[PDB]
């Protein structure tokens, strides 16, 4: 019956929506900095029958019979994570970046203890202390920020905050920050005040894997990440860290926070970690970084600067560009909408001391990983940069038709998932 | 290169383990009561490009652009969940059953407040108050159990416990209880002490959908569930409940507990909920219940009883049989391994006042949903029951090859995922 019928017959509405979403991914230039495109092999793993297996516990130490093969899968993911990042242990079960962070904080601190993280308006993530998230609900929160003049994190200010606040755990990490964190300084501060150091490398983990961003693994007690940003894998989380925290972290993931792990997704993590060690992946990360720098450079040209648009920190060393619109007629929402009309997906971004409401903002976050994965190199990012610069410098009266044509030409020149409609679930 | 190459080329190790796990599911008789076999259409949804979309928020209330198609997907899953279960609201984003429960308790109580659930050694889940789980670490836990003579939950005893303990939230639900809960009595008790009532229907959600188990939705404030047990869907969680809790529950899922939802998995939830309304699904649930009763009856025969093996509560009204091995030379691990050798996959399971260590147990949990999905009916479950009975009554001196041949004949007669090696990711 329906056990073997194709999706198109069982649920035509959902089949049609899958096709529409594939078409949307193909037709747009995706520049949300946290998004990417998974490889075919990760699609296959996530669509595998490993979803049927209950496998609570650890490899070879399960609460269920029949785990012999998913145990090898999980050990491959763990071993590849440790090897790729140079970490002493890995836990590959977190369902997401948020669940990775929930388990780390569960392992390292108790409710009521003090957590120090980067403020949301200064580029932090909601799991770094936002009051409606578990990180704010369970813990006493302190925050550091960026210098208002340079938009860099001032490590003397972070140190002064840590000395006053005496956190149990310091989080280094970000969702919207354009420069390299000083992990050695974070470790020195953590040691000085007796705090644990968590680095949440979700955004830049793929840059780390390719050797293009300093690694937090030498410095941090524990490192959390999403698998699905620059690392380029399926939507899920991952923890690595120093051996002395392995037992606490494993127990915090299960039974502390989760039940059964998603073994099909863990199989895809193993695939993504293997891909992340290849020269092809390293070149993709190189094109990600070069493309972001090309966009930042274009947006610092005099024509854009004279229009009241500026680049936060005067450049970038990562996979994104942060745009400051405080002196522009465009607010973040208006600029996001304008770029959507051209076919480019970005998101608005709060700037520190933002004069506009938090859902409007005076900033943009523009990311390059997804287009680099799609195949864009320096020539294509030069074109993308000029499209964005023309829109932002001119404003809402810009010739959108011409920019849309240019964006469509790029999308057509670099087909996405070409052949997916013929790929099989398993085999070749 | 690697973006479009098949898994078999990118990662032969993982490709081979996918084949081995599929072979294992085909070759064994999978009788873990919390497992099932997802349909082809759910494999396709979970292997879809919807993994690439960040969609924090709710349909029509997203933080990022481009969600016009995943919004319809999520609305279909929500509307089908509400219609199938007769519920006033649904949140379809929980990553797992554990994450569904974490969000419910986040919404309904504060750290330090009192939680009353079924004791783990009496059939309850670790998210109902176990010391190392968030439900035990964040909250003050009380427990009710089963009557020692009948192994039934005594609602007079539950009421006495609630009157003395004064819980903020009462959980009704179980992972290893073989009888039907009295939801009217739980509601009466919750009202008497001013508690919220959460029903965790993870195990019996599919029985409820088919009309073969009383629904908790009329009585409960909120109902949590896994999608992947008797409901037969992809590995994930779901919450439904009364409309006055919709805002608190939605906020507790995001940004309370989670970040971005797994939209590919939510697409599969929509598919599974549609299948769960079909006559084919109801017949599968009917065969699940009849098969479990056949096994329970066979294991209460004198030859099994003489071997020190008994059936908890003297039968079953649900999809599982709980076997008590306290008077048997077999412990739970030994029986799990012996059944594995004859081709039947189960899990050991704790029993009240267990004389054996907790990782070993004095019990077995045997479930029929996966084999019912595979197509087994009363004739096949009669043979399964006799195989299990012979192994448990004879122990280590049983003719393993003779029993393994009988299990293999059943597996060969009911091919599993026949044709999967030819199915496509999308389309046919
Ligand atoms: C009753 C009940 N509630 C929650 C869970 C946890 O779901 P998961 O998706 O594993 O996080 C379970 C799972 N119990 C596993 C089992 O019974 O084998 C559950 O039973």
């Amino acid at each position: 019956g329906s056990m073997s019928a194709p999706l198109a017959e069982v649920d035509p509405d959902i089949a049609e929506l899958l096709a529409k979403e594939l078409g949307r991914q193909r037709d747009t230039l995706e520049m949300i900095a946290s998004e990417n495109f998974v490889p075919r092999a990760v699609l296959q793993a996530q669509g595998s029958v490993l979803t049927n297996k209950y496998a609570e516990g650890l490899p070879g130490r399960r609460y269920y019979g029949g785990c012999e093969h998913v145990d090898v899968v999980e050990n491959l993911a763990r071993d590849r994570a440790k090897a790729l990042f140079g970490a002493e242990f890995a836990n590959v079960q977190p369902h997401s970046g948020a669940q990775a962070n929930a388990a780390v904080l569960h392992a390292l601190m108790s409710p009521g203890e003090r957590l120090l993280g980067l403020d949301l308006a200064n580029g932090g993530h909601l799991t770094h202390g936002m009051r409606l998230n578990f990180s704010g609900k369970l813990y006493e929160n302190g925050f550091y920020g960026v210098d208002p003049a340079t938009h860099l994190i001032d490590m003397d200010a972070v140190r002064a905050t840590a000395l006053e606040f005496r956190p149990k755990v310091i989080i280094a990490g970000w969702s919207a920050y354009p420069r390299v964190l000083d992990f050695a300084a974070f470790r020195s501060i953590a040691d000085e005040v007796g705090a644990k150091l968590l680095v949440d490398m979700a955004h830049f983990a793929g840059l780390v894997a390719a050797g293009l961003h300093p690694s937090p693994v030498p410095h941090a007690d524990v490192v959390s990440t999403t698998v699905h940003k620059t690392l380029g894998g399926g939507r899920s989380g991952l923890i690595v860290g120093k051996q002395q925290y392995a037992k606490a972290i494993n127990s915090a993931v299960f039974p502390g926070q989760q039940g059964g792990p998603l073994m099909h997704v863990i199989a895809g993590k193993a695939v993504a970690l293997k891909i992340a060690a290849t020269p092809e992946f390293a070149d993709r990360q190189r094109r990600t970084l070069s493309g972001a720098r090309i966009i930042a450079d274009r947006l610092m040209a005099p024509d854009v600067a004279k229009a009241g648009v500026s680049v936060v920190s005067g450049g970038t060393d990562v996979h994104l560009v942060l745009v400051d619109l405080r002196d522009s007629p465009l607010d973040g929402q208006a600029a996001e909408d304008l770029l959507h009309e051209v076919g480019i997906t970005v998101n608005r971004n709060a700037v520190p001391n933002d004069p506009r409401p938090p859902m409007v903002t005076s900033g943009l976050r523009i990311g390059t990983p997804a287009l680099a994965t799609r195949g864009f190199g320096d020539t294509e990012f030069t074109e993308v940069a000029d499209i964005i610069a023309t829109a932002l410098a001119t404003g809402s009266s810009v010739d959108v038709s011409a920019l849309k044509d240019r964006a469509t030409r790029l999308a057509r020149a670099f087909p996405l998932y070409d052949g997916l409609e013929e790929w099989s679930l398993v085999g070749r």
